[PDB]
């Protein structure tokens, strides 16, 4: 298996010392996908936000450690369901090539438990996107059922043919909070993109 | 309490009957509506406008190395606009409603037609999305997850579990079968839509 490198693919940057502590700024190496302007430029704990969080022993949110390393990346949206979507985006240096099969995998987390006496029960729905340029080549729109406190792996594959219109455009990844339910937060971890001849 | 099929109108595009092999309609199949969020499909269609309809895929067909997945006919969507211009396809709202503690399984066969039509190559594929709705909300969707070679069909499967806390319970279920217009030749076929519900 041959990987395409991704920056901060496991959200391990930055290091977080205290269990369940978190940042509220875009993880290094990623940008905030914000097509509906739901996430402000300047965040608090309680605005719509995204960032990184440490899942270790003593976590109140999960029934297992982080899928990879210490940290997961989270997206929280405070607007009512139906208001739009937001998430993580990363554009890669690798470009779409013909007769090549791409396999994107990411672990999707449904945080459970309670935060400042607010229940995290429920899930907003997720979408995992593989891009060339601004085009979604293939995407998993919420196909996995993920219970509170658990993670499941989403897998998206795509084969580009010689006649594909998007050849030579940069590959990208989006990890999206759909805001289709409450509690309206979800987590991602361990992003992997691998490539093989068709 | 067990696996039940939810009824869908004209679910194999068998209405209308078509006598000549590879003959087709260019109007919205009975029981479905034209999903047209980017206004790509005109209200009146001819062969080479953007359109949708049904087509007979039987012995003699120039478009597939297999017969129609179900019965005689498939349903198709063709888009004349350039890649990137938008999407269009089929939509059907069902009488059934979203119920809690249930698992839904939507299956449809997706066809990448091959061959030639009026010296126009059918090689290539626009991409598809299959959507399960409640009300206006796409609960789960297969956005082009299967690779489908020219001249074959593959079955797309979408599942969704509805919890007691789902915001859209009691809203009408719906189905969308979408041409993504992300490639040429910019037509694709669908057949054999099935929706089941079972305790979760
Ligand atoms: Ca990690
Ligand atoms: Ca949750
Ligand atoms: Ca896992
Ligand atoms: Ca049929
Ligand atoms: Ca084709």
């Amino acid at each position: 298996v041959v990987s395409i490198p991704i920056n901060n693919a496991g959200f391990e940057d930055p290091f977080i010392e205290v269990v369940d502590d978190y940042t509220v700024d875009t993880p290094p190496g990623w940008t905030t996908y914000n097509p509906n302007n739901l996430v402000p430029e300047k965040r608090t704990t309680w605005t719509s936000n995204n960032g990184v969080g440490y899942v270790g022993p003593g976590t109140q949110f999960y029934n297992q450690l982080a899928p990879e390393g210490r940290n997961i990346g989270y997206i929280y949206l405070a607007q009512k369901p139906g208001s739009g979507v937001a998430g993580f985006e990363q554009i890669l240096d690798a470009t779409l090539e013909p007769d090549t099969k791409y396999t994107l995998k990411v672990d999707v987390g449904n945080s459970g438990g309670e935060f400042q006496k607010i229940s995290l029960a429920g899930f907003p729905g997720y979408r995992v996107e593989l891009l060339a340029g601004d085009t979604v080549l293939a995407a998993d729109h919420n196909n996995l059922y993920i219970k509170d406190g658990e993670f499941k792996t989403s897998t998206v594959t795509f084969t580009a043919t010689p006649d594909n219109p998007y050849l030579d455009q940069k590959l990208g990844i989006r990890l999206i909070n759909l805001l289709q339910g409450t509690f309206s937060g979800l987590d991602f971890d361990n992003v992997r993109l691998t490539v093989e001849p068709a």
